[PDB]
């Protein structure tokens, strides 16, 4: 019933309107008749593939456990009464106005707006990391905003407990560790992504675009300068590490040269987030306490996860995952 595709969510949810489609599934807005408000609904069809089943169950488990102002919640979940009839899952969430991707594509943000958006991203990230979770895919299109500039992080399908390469729409926010296929990356990958997002808010253009990870790395080296051997002490492809060390030397571009109109405090924080070496990268608590954010900083108002996360699903056959998804969504069935 939308774009020639079945969106079977009535009778509670009616007046459907298309929002978007992508790897995450298809998202519409709908009128919730029980709550008398419009909501967002994501349709997902994961049961054929083992990795989609993983991500679906992971997203559901995480978001049902999380509760934070700057993290999207799950309001309801629609699926068939029988596991045999279940082919699709519809996840109902708060309807926001837009995402940061669309906002940045056409709108200018004042420094005060950039400051408040970044605070909310980091405040949410603090909660996620406190739950021992890596998001792993932060980017402008999964930062949702409403009219009053409130921000929520969504899209936790790629998330993981903190102890690829499928298709993705964009790789521009991925830390160097990730796209050098390093094994043993940590929370600091999310800080890199946030740094990339901050840069994009400052200029309305991606800081490290590129057609493949090699082109992206050239962009990164073109700004940060050549990496030392210590920057590359991870377990990574030796030929890839050797290629990087072999490139013509690049000097660091001063941040104020790239961003001549930015707040100097913003750029000082930006610098600490976009450090090549992940060990030297600022952590989220320190970032929140940076002078750039001091007008918003409040440790008594930056909650952490009550029950930090402990699940493994990697090893499970999809039919066992399907079962677990069926069980996890049972509480939302009438009744
Ligand atoms: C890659 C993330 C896909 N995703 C978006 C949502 C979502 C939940 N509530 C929303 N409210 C509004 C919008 C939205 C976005 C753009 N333009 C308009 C409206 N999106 C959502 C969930 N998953």
């Amino acid at each position: 019933m939308v774009r020639g595709q079945v969106f079977d969510v009535g009778p509670r949810y009616t007046n459907l309107s298309y929002i978007g489609e992508g790897a995450y599934g298809m998202v519409c807005s709908a009128y919730d008749n029980v709550n008398k408000v419009r909501v967002a609904i994501k349709k997902i069809s994961p049961f054929e593939h083992q990795t989609y089943c993983q991500r679906t169950l992971r997203e559901i488990k995480i978001l049902l456990r999380f509760r934070h102002e700057n993290i999207i919640g799950i309001n309801d979940i629609i699926r068939a009464p029988t596991i045999e009839q279940m082919k699709d899952v519809y996840i109902v969430q708060d309807l926001m106005e837009t995402d940061l991707y669309k906002l940045l594509k056409t709108q200018h943000l004042s420094n005060d707006h950039i400051c408040y958006f970044l605070y909310q991203i980091l405040r949410g990230l603090k909660y996620i990391h406190s739950a021992n979770v890596l998001h792993r895919d932060l980017k402008p299109s999964n930062l949702l905003l409403n009219t009053t500039c409130d921000l929520k992080i969504c899209d936790f399908g790629l998330a993981r407990v903190a102890d690829l390469t499928e298709y993705v729409a964009t790789r521009w926010y991925r830390a160097p560790e990730i796209m050098l296929n390093s094994k043993g990356y940590t929370k600091s990958i999310d800080i890199w992504s946030v740094g990339c997002i901050l840069a994009e808010m400052l200029s309305n253009r991606p800081i490290f675009p590129g057609k493949h990870y090699l082109d992206q790395l050239n962009h990164i080296l073109g700004i940060l300068g050549s990496p030392s051997q210590e920057d590359l002490n991870c377990i990574i492809n030796l030929k890839a590490r050797n290629y990087l060390l072999s490139l013509p030397h690049k000097n660091k571009v001063p941040w104020n040269r790239l961003f001549p109109n930015a707040d100097s405090k913003a750029l000082d924080l930006l610098d600490k987030m976009l450090t090549f070496n992940p060990h030297k990268r600022i952590e989220v608590e320190q970032a929140l306490a940076h002078p750039y954010l001091e007008q918003y900083y409040d440790p008594s108002d930056e909650p952490i996860a009550e029950a930090p996360f402990k699940f493994e699903l990697d090893d499970l056959p999809k039919e066992k995952l399907k079962e677990l998804i069926f069980e996890e969504t049972a509480r939302f069935q009438p009744g």
